């Protein structure tokens, strides 16, 4: 079995059925509503499936005629490419990696050692890609998509004036030749060396001999240019810095190829974030923040090394979602543990080629650019809070509702909240959005905090809400949600130059979350001991994901500081009294 053997195989990403789409709309704008405003949006929803609605979802099935994933180009350029907010901080995810749960706890002295181990396994992880020798992913015997995969390695994102551009460079054995050389960013200066030797991967010593050399030659020498300092900007003032920087040497775009093509960007930092299976908030807030100069924030993978032996990953959101990020960091952590977090075979270093320095041509513009982009970046980072956790019917809903129930008594009313779900059962399916904050969760949520309900109404509402989050998820991954289908709807009037529908307009369409203002951003970042996470969607509100052991709850929440209102670390210590009330109730119902 081959990993990609199933791609030709999957079925296209479904259009919903209109009538059910607006049904469940209307549904999900109730807890928002009073009579009246409800009332509006029931006239505005009719009219819209009676006309222009009717005419525009007939457009979008065409589409889908044409397109096995209807939806995959538009949201990749609405979504994010288009987006034109720094991307490195208020888009990418980030993720520590776990291996200071064990054999690698935090330790000074030990970046270079581990990094070079942390290398050879990734590069494994390539080699077993490269090869299709990847298990694919199912759901009992039906495929999942695995396309997201090739965008692990060798794939970066260029900015654009207006629209930035995805650029894949990935091959499998049978396709072609792929890139085979990484690049090291240290001290604002970058590098880069080829993985392959006599048609070998090279070793942890032979790595680890690349890693000192770099560490070694830049520790006692000042801060480079710190061109990529430059990906944390604006898009369009990185598009702009990014053509300039082009101009003053044409070779200076030979040197960007050179990091876009890499497999992977290692970046040497010389912080060290506290880092213990209690507590590691301080690694989530490193990776998202951390120092510009050593960043590609552009980078699909940028694998951070910090100075006391902790890992953490930072992705680019755009070409894939977090899933294939975990399973990498996943397949390492095995691997660390395999092997003792050692390299047990030979010793020996061959005589391979140190690695080369990419000297960017600049001048005084350039580093003003420069400075300006660091700036920024550490001052928008530094308003950063982030409360990560561990706490020891679906895992999944009881979260969500417990989620529902914590922002509901810490907040005093409903949070209208965003839940990733994946719809890999399609061709190159990402995502569609459920939206957890359901009359159902509302009505719950106050006999949790009604005196006079009884245990049994509570467990009652309780179950209804998790029966209906369930359906809900399944419709969602299944290709039924309606948020993206709507979405189509308003893409297809744009691209045609027709006006917007005026249930966009509505105001209950953005106040039940549309258009991304959900006040909690959310998603499950698998069962696989590694965890995710990323700033949230709106000014004041909260980012909250979580992973799933058998034994426990690994939580990671993100809120502004320059917001008054929200706070990571209360959030967290609600939702775990949540989940405590939740578990007695319902250990109680037992009786």
């Amino acid at each position: 079995e081959r990993t990609f053997q199933y791609q030709d195989s999957l079925p296209s990403l479904p259009v919903p059925a209109l009538e059910e789409s607006l049904k469940k709309y209307l549904e999900s704008v109730k807890p928002f509503a009073n009579e009246d405003e409800y009332k509006k949006t029931e006239e505005i929803v009719q009219k819209f499936q009676e006309g222009a609605g009717k005419r525009l979802h007939q457009k979008l099935l065409e589409r889908a005629r044409g397109k096995r994933n209807w939806l995959e180009e538009w949201w990749l350029n609405v979504a994010y490419l288009d987006v034109r907010i720094p991307s490195q901080l208020n888009v990418n995810f980030v993720g520590p990696c776990p291996h200071f749960e064990h054999y690698w706890p935090a330790r000074e002295g030990t970046q270079l050692e581990r990094g070079s181990m942390m290398l050879w396994h990734n590069l494994n992880y390539w080699q077993l890609l490269r090869r299709e020798k990847l298990p694919v992913h199912k759901s009992g015997n039906t495929p999942l998509d695995m396309n997201q995969f090739r965008m692990l390695f060798s794939t970066c994102k260029v900015p654009g004036i207006t629209r930035d551009s995805i650029m894949n460079y990935f091959k499998t054995e049978s396709e072609g030749h792929c890139p085979t050389h990484i690049a090291v960013l240290c001290r604002g200066r970058a590098f880069v060396f080829d993985v392959l030797h006599e048609g070998c991967l090279i070793t942890p010593p032979e790595l680890l001999r690349q890693l000192t050399y770099i560490h070694k030659k830049c520790s006692n020498e000042p801060v480079g240019p710190s061109i990529a300092a430059l990906t944390s900007e604006e898009r369009t003032r990185w598009a702009k810095a990014r053509e300039y920087l082009i101009s003053l040497d044409p070779e200076n775009l030979t040197l960007l190829e050179k990091i876009q093509t890499s497999l992977f960007v290692y970046s040497i930092e010389d912080s060290s974030p506290h880092a213990t299976p209690e507590e590691y908030s301080q690694v989530f807030e490193m990776l998202l923040g951390g120092d510009p100069s050593v960043r590609w924030g552009d980078k699909s993978y940028n694998l951070i090394s910090f100075a006391n032996g902790i890992f953490g990953c930072c992705c680019d959101h755009a070409p894939y979602d977090a899933m294939v990020m975990v399973n990498i960091a996943h397949y390492v952590d095995e691997r660390v543990l395999e092997t003792e977090g050692r390299w047990k075979g030979s010793e020996k270093v061959r005589d391979i080629p140190l690695p080369e320095e990419l000297v960017f041509t600049v001048d005084e513009k350039i580093l003003n650019d420069v400075s300006q982009a660091k700036a920024q970046h550490l001052k928008a980072a530094s308003d950063l809070q982030i409360a990560a956790s561990t706490f020891t019917l679906h895992p999944d809903t009881f979260i969500q509702l417990a989620l529902q129930l914590a922002y509901y008594r810490l907040h005093g009313r409903p949070g209208c909240c965003y839940e990733t779900a994946m719809t890999r059962y399609f061709y190159h399916g990402r995502t569609e959005t459920v939206r957890s904050c359901t009359v159902e969760a509302v009505r719950w949520c106050q006999s949790m905090q009604d005196p006079s309900a009884s245990l049994l109404e509570r467990q009652q509402k309780m179950l209804e809400a998790f029966a209906k989050h369930n359906k809900m998820m399944k419709d969602c991954s299944h290709g039924k949600g309606f948020d993206r289908h709507l979405l189509g709807l308003l893409l297809i009037a744009k691209e045609e130059g027709l006006p917007v529908p005026e249930l966009f307009e509505d105001p209950l369409f953005s106040r039940s979350g549309g258009g991304g203002n959900f006040v909690l951003s959310t998603s499950l970042v698998g069962y696989l001991r590694v965890q995710g996470v990323v700033v949230p969607m709106v000014h004041n509100g909260y980012g909250f994901f979580y992973h799933i052991r058998d034994d426990r709850f690994v939580v990671a929440c993100s809120s502004w500081r320059s917001c008054p209102e929200t706070d990571a670390e209360k959030l967290v210590q609600m939702i775990f009294h949540a989940f405590h009330d939740m578990i007695q109730l319902m250990n109680t119902a037992h009786l």
